[PDB]
């Protein structure tokens, strides 16, 4: 083998570490038998020579860290990737947390012996390097790609930006990465990961569990007794799959055997298993200690764990132990009872999960007399940080805290420990959850998955109901059967839901078609759907990228079609199939309260459109607003859609944005609208890829429709002939058009005079949005003169990003002080100088101005103009300056957002 001293140093160091870090020294043969499949998969996936990045997937406690340590140790002895990988660097979140500002070169050199190859020399061939990011969920900073990404390793940079660049492969694209994340980590980082590869850890099996039990128990008879005892219990045996939970069960059984009491264990939930483990180890490890001193020791350990969790520190220096109140004898006591262990020259908890367990246990010792710790947050802060999706770093703690809220669990804790515990934790949690429920959902971005997990783990149906009924808008993603059962347990007895957003995949039968699972799955789905019909406030239902089958969707339609339900808005994204279409037709036919449909993103064909139009032809339909944005509808399919407008007189809003009609759908719609019988009032055709050829036909609509009022034809190549034809059509007062949206129509200022005519002649046009068009100072001048003409009944005018000039300001200055009916003007992205800004501000200050809303970006100006704008805002409380005034409103009206 090639001579290498970094490899030898890593081999020695992690060979030493492998015999102390794990809870028990598992035999090497048995361990490699347990995880042989994943080892082979990794060996096959890294023998292929941007290298793809593979991430280990699984819940906490399966052994991802141990697996990574074993793999890289085997590499260190050279039995793996001998001719593939030359240098492998192990990076853990806990050791990088203490780093404030340091370059990657120094980070790699901190453990790289000097008497070796230079770092630049080893980096000259970055195709042979592997960066194993282990336990990145223990980091103090979350990953959101907000920060800038760097490409140079030599230059000092912060840890967050370096990690982001390495993850996104903009820094050393040819390097290989090995990751280990949980389910929540995958959910948070799915967007960030590219070329992602998935490897799943399976844990222990039947024979593996038996062998591990026999290895843990050096004896035979009681070992077989314990194995049988865990065998008769289905839930305990299922939870025994995780090696850490298996070790917890083994040590709890050992404590029970050494105590002499009969084998008893509460295995309803994982948290119950943790509580039993802690109770029995505490009872077995303290027998000659007074209960006052026992309580003091437990409180000191709990405060230490809570401080470690809140400060994101997992290596405890003896100074920290002295500060928190831990003595040498107490340290020896916990080392003997196997709750802490040496990680070199410092101490660390036996496992991170036990660490947040003790951190949550700390909150049971609340003392009103004691002042706030100023470092550890209160219950409300912990709940907010755990249930919110921004950080989601102390979720597990909250979970344990939730289990501590139940009367039975706290009674068991008080009985076992012997000293009373705080009983206001449940009330405080309820108040905090109510407070966050009262907050607007947009500014909080609450992660309902963590809250639902806590509610499922607490097993308090009345408390679950009280918590769930606080929230009105529920967003949920269901990708696993465990997620499905958790959601069913949370929403079985919900009767306050009003807005539901569901992203549900990979759950209903696609593999393993056994008789069991699936029938129960359907029952779970029926229990979930029961919330739709059990609450008389259900308004909006949004199925985003959902994957249904025939029986599940049939059950959902049966639930929604009941007359007791009052669903109003149905937003179905990326879901339209033959069975899906038929079931949606059943929903539309049987529901009289349904009025708003948004099929944005759902790909449709000619047959699908024909079936939908045939269903809409039914006279029982009470549908009013219909949006089919980005449905890939062509002109011929519009032939069916037009037929709907022939019969459906209740419909009054139609949006067909982001289509490819190419004047054919426009011609068909105009021909349908020729009949003076349609009650359509709003039509949106943005980005329909249609030209001015059909615009003349649209002209014939404006002279024949007395009901159509709102027309949006934006983001279409209309040039000047189209807009001139539209103006000629709108010259006649007989037109009933009220609002016109012609942004990004690619017209110039020469045709603006025609617009300058219609603003004088049209007495019914209230809103005109001509933004994002190259109309220069000249066209601005004719528009301003048209407003100056004192017969213009125009209210809203949007000329954003029109490439205006400061010379136009004077023309604007006269307009705002002359047009009395002008209320809102959006003139964003205008270049202003001192002279133009001064006259504009004077015009705004002048009392003759009737403007109420001004769309302009104040931040994009120099100090003088910004100061003048602030002054004019101060002197005019009745005028509001804003940016992005109509973007969200336009998106909502077109259905792009929802
Ligand atoms: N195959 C196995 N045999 C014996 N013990 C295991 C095995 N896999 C994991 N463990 C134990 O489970 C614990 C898992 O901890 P860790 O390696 O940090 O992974 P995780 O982060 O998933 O908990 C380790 O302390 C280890 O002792």
């Amino acid at each position: 083998q090639k001579i290498n001293p970094y490899r030898s140093h890593m081999k020695q160091k992690f060979q030493v570490l492998w015999e102390k870090e794990p809870c028990l020294l598992v035999p090497e043969d048995f361990y490699e038998e347990t995880t042989k499949i994943e080892y082979e998969l990794l060996s096959t996936v890294y023998l292929d020579a941007s290298s793809p990045t593979v991430v280990l997937h699984g819940p906490e406690g399966i052994g991802k860290t141990t697996f990574l340590r074993k793999v890289m140790l085997e590499w260190a002895k050279g039995n793996l990737w001998r001719d593939r990988f030359s240098f492998v660097f192990f990076l853990t979140g806990r050791e990088m947390n203490g780093v404030t500002d340091m370059s990657l070169v120094e980070l790699l050199s901190r453990d790289w012996p000097e008497s070796s190859e230079p770092i630049e020399d080893i980096f000259s061939q970055p195709e042979r390097i592997l960066f194993i990011l282990d336990g990145m969920e223990e980091l103090k900073f979350d990953l959101d790609c907000n920060a800038d990404l760097c490409e140079d390793w030599e230059q000092p940079q912060s840890m967050q930006v370096v990690l982001q660049s390495l993850l996104q492969k903009q820094m050393l694209p040819e390097c290989s990465l090995l990751l280990a994340l949980s389910k929540m980590g995958m959910r948070k980082n799915y967007s960030l990961l590219k070329h992602m590869k998935c490897i799943f850890l399976l844990g222990f099996s039947e024979h593996q569990r038996k062998l591990y039990f026999s290895h843990y128990f050096q004896e035979k008879d009681a070992s077989s007794r314990a194995f049988s005892f865990v065998r008769e219990k289905s839930s305990l045996f299922v939870l025994c799959q995780s090696p850490f939970l298996c070790w917890l069960v083994c040590t709890s059984l050992k404590c029970q055997l050494e105590k002499g009491e009969d084998l008893e264990l509460d295995s309803e939930t994982i948290t119950g298993l943790y509580v039993s483990f802690f109770t029995k180890v505490f009872r077995s490890g303290s027998e000659t200690c007074p209960l006052k001193q026992r309580r003091a020791r437990l409180k000191s350990l709990c405060t230490l764990a809570a401080e470690g969790m809140w400060t994101c520190t997992f290596l405890f220096c003896p100074e920290d132990l002295r500060r928190n109140g831990v003595s040498e004898s107490d340290t020896s006591m916990w080392l003997d009872m196997k709750l802490l262990h040496r990680s070199g020259d410092c101490l660390a908890f036996i496992h991170t999960c036990i660490q947040e367990f003790c951190a949550a246990m700390f909150y049971m010792f609340t003392r009103p007399k004691d002042p706030p710790h100023s470092v550890i947050g209160n219950v409300t802060q912990l709940i907010t940080r755990a249930v919110s999706g921004h950080y989601s770093r102390l979720s597990w703690t909250a979970v344990f805290l939730f289990v501590f809220s139940t009367e039975r669990m706290t009674h068991r804790l008080e009985t076992s420990f012997g000293f009373p515990l705080s009983k206001e934790i449940k009330q405080e949690i309820t108040q905090s959850l109510d407070t966050l429920s009262q907050c607007d959902p947009n500014n909080v971005m609450m992660s309902f998955q963590a809250l639902f997990n806590c509610l499922f783990e607490t097993q308090d149906p009345e408390f679950v109901a009280q918590v769930v009924n606080f929230f009105k808008d529920i967003d949920i993603y269901i990708g696993t059967k465990e997620e499905l059962i958790i959601c069913a347990a949370c929403l079985r007895h919900c009767h306050s839901l009003q807005k539901f957003h569901l992203c549900m995949e990979h759950v209903f039968p696609d593999e393993s078609g056994c008789i069991s699972n699936t029938i129960e799955k359907l029952t779970l789905w029926r229990d979930v759907c029961s919330a739709f019909a059990a609450s008389e406030d259900f308004e909006i239902l949004n199925l985003d990228n959902c994957r249904f089958d025939e029986p599940s969707l049939a059950v959902l339609c049966r639930t929604l079609s009941q007359p007791v339900c009052k669903l109003r808005k149905f937003v179905c994204n990326f879901a339209s199939n033959l069975a899906n279409s038929l079931e949606l037709f059943k929903v539309i036919l049987h529901n009289p309260h349904l009025k708003h449909l948004n099929f944005y993103g759902s790909s449709l064909s000619h047959m699908d459109a024909r079936q939908l139009c045939e269903a809409l032809k039914h006279p029982m339909c009470n549908i009013e607003e219909l949006m089919l944005g980005k449905c890939d509808i062509t002109g011929e399919a519009c032939e069916d859609i037009a037929s709907v407008l022939v019969h459906n007189k209740k419909l009054n809003l139609l949006s067909l944005c982001e289509n490819a009609l190419k004047d054919d759908g426009v011609l068909v719609l105009c021909e349908a609208l020729k009949n003076p019988d349609c009650a359509l009032e709003a039509l949106l055709l943005s980005h329909c890829c249609f030209s001015s050829a059909a615009c003349d036909h649209l002209s014939q609509v404006l002279l024949y429709n007395r009901s159509l009022t709102f027309l949006d034809l934006g983001s279409n190549v209309l040039k000047d002939e189209g807009v001139t034809t539209l103006c000629e059509s709108l010259k006649h007062p007989s037109c009933n058009l009220q609002e016109l949206w012609l942004m990004n129509c690619y017209f110039t200022s020469v045709c603006c005079v025609d617009i300058a005519t219609v603003l004088i002649h049209s007495e019914k046009l209230k809103t005109l949005k001509l933004g994002n068009n190259k109309i220069y100072d000249a066209g601005a001048k004719q528009l301003c003169k048209a407003l100056k003409h004192p017969k213009c009944k125009l209210e809203n005018l949007g000329l954003e990003a029109c490439e205006l000039s400061p010379a136009s300001c004077e023309d604007l200055a006269s307009a705002l002080t002359t047009c009395k009916s002008l209320t809102c003007v959006n003139l964003e992205w205008i270049t202003l100088d001192y002279d133009g800004a001064a006259v504009l501000c004077e015009a705004l200050v002048s009392l003759e101005c009737s403007l109420q809303l001004l769309g302009l970006n104040k931040s994009s100006y120099d100090e003088e103009i910004k100061m003048m704008l602030t002054q004019v805002e101060e002197m005019n409380p009745n005028l509001i300056i804003s940016h992005h005034l109509w973007t969200d409103d336009e998106g909502r009206r077109r259905g792009i957002l929802v």
